[PDB]
């Protein structure tokens, strides 16, 4: 049956559709237009729970009573929900209409202890996120960065209980960095980065100084200093000592940096996906964890955006499906946030691969066994965005004779506006919804196209960082179609 090549079809809810206040602002506004989503066959929308918002007051300081609506009302609309359990700060970012810090108390925190946030080599601090040099240090009221977070997921947990119970809630978003993705904020709009920059590292806060510090000692390097011929934001890989031709990046030096630079986000998110999975345990719900595309020097050996953003990706070592070996423990979900783009799009001086890029995690994604999401990284509404999205959902198309080889496990839509309401956009977004769902109607029980949603089950053992750079070694991408079989025309 032709039902099991359906992919399910989420949207984004507007940023702020709970204000800083914690209010939730528009309800009849809102019904409104989830009404329209429903009728167009969206199976569910995806929405950014706070952290800021939350648990302002102080520690522990929960209010829940905002967002209980929202998902009343998401319920009562007949769609499923992607909850974000957002931990990040909403205003540095493309896209970002709205500034929604993290919780006051923590922001006083870092007005004595600047090291608690990203910092880059001129010693700018980004506040948007908890530096992982925090993730186990006792100093926010005697509570770590991973029990804050953790602490969080169990409250959300006990107080949406109904909801959960009731099969509301899809899968559990956990936020693991800026925009809510594992990565290093290496290109910060707030600090004048501007595309296609190569980006700075962010390992300069004290707390990763020390570590790294303390790691070369013990490597037998206790001379080694962090990269100091790097460049900055804007510059480009060949004007760089780090990046050139036979640069520092190459040396014994620039291996080892990279390499603990990007083990430091998989351990970050492997342990606090530790907290995440007993927080949930037991709840018909899945996990996932976003992964931001770095698509811009893709092309050129030195892979700079990448590598400075924390993902070690170069020709000849895999960054990528390490991570994807680490979600299997977790039996979590990739969440690929860059699905839309076509390397002609690009300008050429940026050297970018989207397309590869995306052939390269996805294919890491489904090797290592584990299910593989994604969003559009910018706002679309033409078809040829569309198409591309649909082509990668299914690679080889679709399979008359059952399941297709290879499929997402679904696409969330960046994101829900008037403007995409607008008749034309809407009229070529219903296509894009029916092409996702192979020409089937809306299905309401997930089960009839084998996305059966079982109890969380406890995450595996702990895999060691060996085993998981063993997944370092570069492998060849399945086959992608040329162009989808399923296009949506016009
Ligand atoms: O982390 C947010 C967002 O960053 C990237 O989006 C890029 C985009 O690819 C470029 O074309 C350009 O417009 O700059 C954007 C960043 O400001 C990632 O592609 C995306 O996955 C991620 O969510
Ligand atoms: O509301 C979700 C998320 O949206 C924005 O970040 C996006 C980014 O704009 C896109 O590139 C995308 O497909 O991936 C990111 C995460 O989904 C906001 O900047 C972020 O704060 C928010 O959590």
């Amino acid at each position: 049956n032709m039902l099991l090549n359906y992919v399910p079809v989420y949207v984004m809810l507007p940023l702020g559709v709970v204000n800083v206040d914690n209010v939730f602002e528009d309800p009849d506004g809102l019904k409104e237009q989830l009404l329209q989503l429903r009728a167009a066959g969206v199976d569910g929308v995806m929405v950014d729970v706070w952290w800021g918002i939350i648990e302002l007051k102080g520690p522990k300081q929960y209010d829940w009573r905002a967002y209980r609506s929202l998902l009343q009302l998401v319920q009562e609309c007949g769609l499923t929900l992607q909850a974000i359990m957002s931990f990040h700060q909403c205003g540095g970012n493309v896209g970002d209409i709205v500034n929604i810090p993290i919780p006051q108390w923590v922001l006083d925190i870092g007005e004595s202890n600047h090291d608690i946030f990203y910092t880059n080599r001129s010693g700018t601090r980004n506040k948007e996120y908890l530096t992982v040099g925090v993730d186990n240090e006792p100093i926010f009221h005697g509570r770590t960065a991973i029990e804050i977070y953790s602490d969080y997921m169990k409250s959300f947990r006990e107080n949406m209980s109904d909801f959960l119970e009731s099969g509301l809630i899809i899968d559990i978003e956990v936020g693991l960095g800026p925009a809510g993705e594992l990565r290093y904020p290496s290109y910060p709009q707030s600090q004048g980065w501007e595309f296609p920059g190569i980006g700075e590292f962010q390992c300069y806060d004290k707390y990763l100084k020390a570590d790294f510090k303390a790691a070369v000692a013990r490597a037998g390097h206790p001379e080694w200093e962090l990269p100091d011929d790097a460049g900055k934001y804007n510059d480009v890989p060949e004007s760089t000592g780090f990046f050139k031709s036979n640069g520092t990046y190459v040396t014994e030096k620039g291996k080892f940096f990279l390499t603990w630079y990007s083990n430091k986000l998989l351990n970050h998110g492997d342990q606090i996906l530790d907290e995440a999975n007993k927080a949930f345990l037991g709840c018909k719900v899945k996990l996932a964890i976003k992964v931001s595309g770095i698509h811009w020097w893709y092309k050129v050996e030195n892979h700079a955006a990448e590598l400075t953003a924390g993902y070690y990706n170069l020709n000849d070592r895999d960054g990528y499906r390490p991570i994807a070996r680490m979600l299997s423990r977790h039996h979590a979900i990739l969440n690929f946030t860059c699905l839309e783009m076509r390397d002609s799009e690009q300008p050429s001086d940026a050297k970018s691969g989207p397309q590869e890029l995306v052939q390269q995690v996805l294919s890491g994604g489904w090797r290592e066994d584990i299910r593989v999401a994604g969003e559009n990284a910018l706002p679309r509404y033409d078809a040829t965005a569309y198409n591309q999205i649909i082509l990668n959902a299914r690679p080889q198309g679709v399979n008359n004779n059952g399941p297709p080889k290879l499929s997402m496990f679904g696409v969330t839509y960046l994101r829900l506006s008037d403007d995409l309401l607008q008749k034309s956009n809407f009229n070529i977004f219903k296509k894009f919804v029916l092409k996702m769902h192979a020409d089937q109607d809306y299905c309401a029980n997930p089960q009839k196209y084998n996305h059966a949603i079982t109890p969380l089950k406890p995450s595996a053992p702990k895999i060691p960082i060996e085993v998981l750079l063993e997944a370092t070694k570069p492998t060849l991408p399945f086959p992608w179609l040329p162009e989808t079989d399923m296009k949506v025309d016009g």
